[PDB]
This record gives C-alpha cells, sequence and structure tokens, in this order.
C-alpha cells in the first residue's frame, strides 16, 4: 500500500546561511489530496524515525509505520478525509536503511568523492519544514489542514504554525515542545558525546566499513533510556530476571548486568543501518529548537494562529510534561484557542509514538 | 578543625572473593566519642563524595564539608551530643585530591610495583561498610547511634542496617534507596560507557598523565544533570543568556549552547582530581547495590530493625521519589519503625546533599527522641 517517493532540490539555503546541493529527501503520502489542496495533513517525524507514518511498503514488511493505529481509512487522522504526507528530514538518522533517502554527512561531495562527514552544513528544525514546504509546493499545495508530530516531530509542526502562520490551521504536538529549553540542549549533548570520543569517529570522516559503532550503539542506548520510565526498565528487569547481584558484573569489571546486556544488544541491533554524523546533526537540530525560531518562546508562540493541541506524555522523561504546559499556557494567555490533553502510559516518552491512539478522539474531535 | 586520618587493612576480603592488600582509605570525625561509645553518628557519602561531612581542614577551604549546615555544634546532629564520622569509599572518585585516601585502579599494586588499573577487584556497598565496620572495630565501636548517608551513601546505609541489624539503632536515608533497581543500574551504565570509548582509555591501562580526560568529561557531565532538574538547568540558562539559535553552535557544527559549554567545563573541572577507572568502579558498586546483599530488596528488609527515616527529593530524577518510597512502604508492612518526610527544593537529587537543612528538624526529632 505504500510507495517511497524521492523529492529532489539542486539548491537550497540552510537556516544557518549555508549551501546544500543536490538535496535528496524520501517522502510518502496516504490518502486522496482533495480538488482544493485543502485536507492535507503534514506528520513530521520524531527523531530517529522516517517518513513511514503509517502502512507498509510490502506486504512482508513486520509492522507498519509508527503512527498506524491513527493514520487509515477512519482514523483519528482519517486518510478517507485527508491527504496524510511525511517527509524524511534531512541528515535523517537511518542514513543506511534501504527506504530512507536523506542528505546529509553520508551523501557524496561530488568535490571529494567521499562523504560529507562533519563537512555537512549545520541543519535545523526549520530547515526540515523547509523542505517539507518545497515538497508540499512543488504539488501544489499551499495551506496545511493540520500539521502532526511527536517529539522532534512536535517541533517541526509548531514550527510550521509559528513560521508559516497563514500555512497551518491546526498544530497537534506530540509528546512535544515549544523550545529545547537550557535543559533540553544539555540533556540532548549526551546523546552526542558518545560518538565524538570513538576512535573510529576520526572527526566524523570514517569510512562506513570503519564507522564508529559503539559509540553510536553508546548513543542509542541513552536515548533508548531517555525515551522510557523505570517502570518499564523494571518490568523488562524482570523478564530478565534481573538482580542486583548478578555473577557476571561482580566477577568482572567488564561483564555487565543482565539489563545493559540488554539494552546494548537492542541499541546494537536498531542502529545497523543508522549513522553516527546523522545522529550528531539531528542532537544539534533539535538544541537549535524553538517555536519560530526566533528570539525566545514567546515571540514564537505570538506568531502561530492555527488553533494548538498539546498531548504530552505525564510520564515523559525526555520532553517533559512542563514543556506542554508551557507552550500551551502561553497560548492561552495569547488568545490562542489552545488544548491540552495528556498522556498516561508507562512508556514514557513513547506514550506517543506507541500508543497515541489512547488520545485518539482528543485528535479526532480536534480535527472535524 | 576537621583532620583528616587514614584508615589502614593489611588484607581485605571483597564481597566477589578477591583480596586487597594494603587497603587505605581517609576518615575524620567530629565531636566526642562517650565513654559507652553509644553516641556514634556513621555519615556514609554519595557516589562523587568523600568523608568531609562538615567542618573544613583550612580554614581557608573556601567551602566546609557538604553536610556543616546540619553536623556540628547545635545543629540538628548535634556534635556537643554525638560522635560523627565519615570513611571515604574504596575506588574514591577524588582519586587525586590531596584529602581523600582511597585504594582502587590508581593505588599501585605491591605484587607488581604498578597499578591496579582493572587488575583492581570490584568493589561493592557492601566493601565500604564493610571497610567502615572494620574502621569502627579498630576503634572499639560495637553500636551506631545513627548511620545517615545521601544518596550513595543512603545505599551504604541502609546496606549498613540490613547486613548488621543489631550495629544499626537508627537509620536516615536521604535521596537514595533500598536498590539499584534495572531502571537505574541502566542509568548509571551511561555514566560508565564514555570513559570505555575513550581511545586513551586502554581497557584501563593508561597513565595519570595519559588519561581519558575526555571520556571522564563526558561522563560527569551526564552526572551532573542526572543530580539536578530543568528549573536549575533553565535558571542556569538565564545567568548564561541562554537562547535556543545561538549564532555559534548554528554555525558550526563542532560549537556547542551556552549551557553545553558550561555545562563541559564544570565537568572538566569537576573531574581534575578524579580517576577514570574509579568512576567506573563506583558505577558498578551502584549497580550491584540491594540492601543487604541478597537475591531481592524484601529480604534485605526483613532484617532490619534500626528505627528508619527516610527523605527523597520529590524533585530526584536520579533516584526518584518511588525508591525511597519503596523501601519506606516495605519497612512499614514489616512494623519497622519508618517516618518519610520529603525535601520539596528544585535541585532535584543534590536537594539531600546541598539543603537538607530543609528537614533538620524532622532529622533532628528522628535523632533525639
Amino acid at each position: 500500500m505504500v510507495e517511497k517517493r524521492v523529492f529532489e532540490m539542486p539548491h537550497f539555503t540552510t537556516f544557518g546561511g549555508k549551501q546544500i546541493k543536490n538535496v535528496k529527501v524520501g517522502w510518502e503520502a496516504y490518502g486522496t489530496l482533495n480538488d482544493a489542496k485543502s485536507n492535507v495533513i503534514l506528520i513530521t517525524h520524531y527523531f530517529s524515525g522516517s517518513s513511514h507514518a503509517a502502512g507498509k511498503y510490502d506486504e512482508n514488511d513486520p509492522a507498519p509505520g509508527y503512527w498506524d493505529s491513527i493514520i487509515g481509512p477512519g482514523k483519528a487522522i482519517d486518510t478517507d478525509r485527508f491527504y496524510v504526507i511525511s517527509v524524511d528530514t534531512l541528515a535523517n538518522l537511518n542514513a543506511y536503511d534501504p527506504h530512507v533517502i536523506t542528505t546529509g554527512p553520508t551523501s557524496i561531495n561530488p568535490d571529494t568523492g567521499k562523504p560529507y562527514g562533519l563537512d555537512f552544513p549545520v541543519v535545523t528544525i526549520r530547515d526540515f519544514v523547509n523542505v517539507q514546504k518545497a515538497l508540499l509546493e512543488s504539488l501544489g499545495i499551499s495551506k496545511l489542514y493540520a500539521v502532526i508530530g511527536p517529539s522532534m516531530g512536535s517541533m517541526q509542526a509548531i514550527d510550521w504554525a509559528s513560521a508559516y502562520p497563514g500555512w497551518v490551521e491546526r498544530m497537534i504536538s506530540v509528546i512535544g515542545a515549544g523550545q529545547s529549553d537550557a535543559w533540553t540542549t544539555a540533556a540532548l549533548e549526551h546523546w552526542a558525546t558518545p560518538i565524538t570520543l570513538d576512535k573510529n569517529w576520526n572527526n566524523g570522516a570514517y569510512s562506513k566499513e570503519q564507522a564508529p559503532l559503539n559509540g553510536l550503539a553508546a548513543s542509542l542506548m541513552l536515548i533508548t533510556q531517555n525515551a522510557l520510565t523505570p517502570s518499564f526498565f523494571n518490568q523488562t528487569g524482570n523478564t530478565l530476571g534481573y538482580k542486583n547481584v548478578e555473577s557476571a558484573p561482580l566477577n568482572d569489571i567488564r561483564q555487565s548486568h543482565s539489563i545493559v546486556n540488554w539494552l546494548r544488544e537492542r541499541a546494537k541491533t536498531r542502529a545497523k543501518s543508522m549513522d553516527a554524523n546523522h545522529l550528531l546533526y539531528l542532537v544539534r537540530a533539535c538544541q537549535l529548537f524553538v517555536a519560530g525560531h526566533q528570539g525566545n518562546l514567546e515571540q514564537g508562540l505570538a506568531s502561530i494562529k492555527a488553533k494548538t493541541l498539546f498531548i504530552p506524555a505525564q510520564t515523559d522523561l525526555l520532553l517533559m510534561p512542563y514543556l506542554s504546559q508551557s507552550a500551551h499556557q502561553g497560548l492561552t494567555s495569547m488568545n490562542n484557542d489552545s488544548t491540552l490533553v495528556t498522556l498516561n502510559g508507562k512508556l514514557g516518552h513513547l506514550e506517543g509514538v506507541t500508543n497515541v491512539s489512547a488520545q485518539a478522539q482528543a485528535i479526532r474531535q480536534f480535527l472535524e
């Protein structure tokens, strides 16, 4: 049911005033664009995700897109009513996934025949929304009925609403934020440092054959944990038969606890088709984020005219609930039709990826 | 006004079945040990701490020990009533600080004339309390009026109360836990990875002048943030003129935001007298922690008779509210005299290290009954 597409720009100016030549990003869409091009809902994807917000590329895919549970016929993001479209970001974390098309440190520089590495220009949330704007424009679309996104994708969505206020009628921020505050910028740095310390990194110039695999796995382990909760780790801890006094980490400083070996293996398996530098660039992109990318959060919220719906996860330890509450109460103070509802499950940040359906009615009522 | 002392054990068995020779740990004490040795209050110290719970070694020390505000004459922990003693952990993180005395990776192995590196045996919190016990025994003490400690210090404290019930009349746990659950064990593992990724680490066999400095700083950055809150970082960012679109990290992948530069320098500063391998070992000793060191916390709680006070910080992100609650509730279901008061401040975990005084009276009344 899903066909992967590719959007290309020969020229593109980054928000930081750099040039990327030969941009290529993947994208996909579900449903039908109506005649007025007035039923467009942009899904903007989270830190490690891609355009694959729903559906499957192949029957044999082990699982559909991450928001399949609320995107489809008759679902809260109804594909019988909306042309639902999603775009791979630049510097997409899954640079070596056969379905992900991105421009970033792995792209070949024609000028050396070698990957850009850390020669790639700094990219931002705005750069993502601007690549999405160009894709939309090239499809004759001038307005968004809604933009919807979780986590890093809620940054894109709220940025859209702020940067192009006449372009967005509705803004759904899920497990989200209006800014990367100093707490969040610091927290996200720790995802980056494991890769800088890996000896293979070679200041970003490593080959694919000598990639910084350990630093990447180390980053994902930290990410994976930040995105969950004590509850989740203690329950999987139970399944592993976790104990404080395990003979292996007790006897050998170089062995680890059951729960660590699990997280390491999981993150290693999650990072096979990922790229270390691309993780670095998405980190920096998040650290630079503020709705509207103007002086501060208040200025960016003053530009929004879309009604706003904020769905924090109550358990979220990564983009914590006060983030959604900050943007939401700043908006109502400006007489923005702003609504806040909570996700309150046990997966923490990942409630808003894996179980956004819990709030499907709020999304639906917002979208009627 | 506080003399740093040394305790020595020619031979020490570890909890993991191994030997360490020339065990040397630092300690100090405040107050006067009564004729009965019944007024002994042991302070056990947190991850990056030392024995310096109060007072100053030199009156021109910039800052007194980390609990001077509640340990001293006439304070909640009255050092004209109690004898207040505190010992440096094995593998103490402050491996190059002139006041700490410890034994670990940087120690010279007398068998080889060279450092232990990661030949040092794995240490646990049990090994910390046992070195304390050995010190207390060397001093002729047989019983502790109170064992108190924040964080890793509370791990030692509740361990003391579970492994040696009659030794411990009262146990005060501050910003602490009964155990390192799976969440917390994985969480501290992230403290360890950056050190081990650093090329200079060399599987633990680096010279002091060829240390994995950038890995060590990485760990400390994470630790520092884990110990704090958004409020602190956001007040801090505001003191720093933090903006989200700062021109330095926007123009250059290799530049960083204000907050990160602050965080990095504070960690490189905190790391001057620290050793990397010792950090690995304290992390592992924390992952191995369960009060008592049985197969679970319930078994470790079941043998506690000391009356217990718990003082978690509501805003703690490192050892969150629930770890104290899980232990306090377990003890109350065992009809153990267990109280729980909360620190409400916004420094998170470090409420219980730098602002314990907010519960001075609860501690005072728990000690004075």
